[PDB]
């Protein structure tokens, strides 16, 4: 599910929260004017994951990519904080969100 | 389980030992004023994992993130050494702690 | 499957889209005259994955290698954007494309 | 099992060979006076894995940590070359040693 | 299996092709005079994987280590291009070679 901390951080930004997304594609592109990391949902929505050249965005963007990659490979849900101001929309946070059953 | 060495190292500091935590969320955030790595337990407690720009904190923080990520993805327990001087609490050490059966 | 965004990006380049490729070999070569990363399909086609020394090609090429590697290890499909202007053909984008069942 | 080359390399040093260790904990610690990577066996023995700032110890220590981490996550045996000049003992080599059956 | 391109590249060098090797040990060593990455087969043969300090050998040697590690951990075959001018033999290329059934 979604952590309260993740919801609170997305509420402090213009980016929109997207809950319980199943990612089915991750791509890396080095073509001259289309460079970057793209992810797509089961519903056919695409996002761009921005990179980072300087501390701390360098390690943080690398962790965003690791999470997106594991979600596609392991078929595990994520929550996103995404800016609609771009095409495709830009991921500014990602949360790995394995679905756990609570039987009580 | 928890290693004696992990308990001894947390006992050498003002940070508190937290044993047998199941992590269910890991997040990476590059939003302007919420940047960082966050983890949440099955109980709804959140910690922040500090980064490292300089040797040795750079590789050590990278190993803390790898441990936290594998714990969420594989549903494996961790032990934490966490400072309560922060909100959220800061992880200063993490131990991967797969539950092993001993039948004797 | 293939994302619309991946097809749109390949349509913006001289590179050709190859859909639903099963990779069965990945290699790393440090021989003087054959240096680089090679991938081969079940059909016996080979591509070269270019490296990157400078941001952003450094992280993007690293993610292309991670995707190709996971595809071979997990026997999971990819989509490629490949330039025929080279021997072997050069990968300029790769998309991890696990086959999902839709029963509706 | 243990490779001949691993035993020969440990025999070339003051460090002691430890065969068929099951690791059950790995930890990364960024506390002021306990910084480092620690690993613990099923028997309750602990070692320290030294870091490396400069080529080649930087990549070699990184591979030592990857091996120890995989061993704990996958419950796979290692062999160690450890210096007893330190408490805890310092790992100067580690070998991933998955147990294979030979029925002949 | 072995890709035609991998055989053709090894045939253009002094190094010898070794097909369908099962690796059962990978080691990382930081001892003064034994430093490096070693891999050993089920047959008891050992190779050394050379490191790389400068682009492109730095990323290519890192991918050779990733391939060898996955082969040991997942019990998956590799093909090697190895120089017999060294003892142990030096790997100049490695190909991940998961065994596929072809029922036709
Ligand atoms: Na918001
Ligand atoms: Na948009
Ligand atoms: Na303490
Ligand atoms: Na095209
Ligand atoms: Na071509
Ligand atoms: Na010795
Ligand atoms: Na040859």
């Amino acid at each position: 599910g979604v952590s309260k901390t993740f919801k609170d951080k997305c509420a402090s930004t213009t980016a929109k929260l997207v809950q319980s997304v199943q990612l089915v594609n991750i791509s890396s592109d080095v073509n001259k004017d289309s460079k970057g990391i793209y992810i797509s949902s089961s519903a056919g929505k695409t996002w761009f994951i921005p990179g980072g050249q300087y501390y701390p965005d360098n390690y943080l963007s690398n962790e965003m990519r690791k999470i997106a990659m594991a979600a596609v490979l392991s078929n595990v849900r994520v929550n996103l904080c995404a800016s609609e101001a771009y095409t495709p929309n830009h991921v500014w946070a990602i949360e790995l969100a394995p679905h756990h059953h609570h039987h009580h």
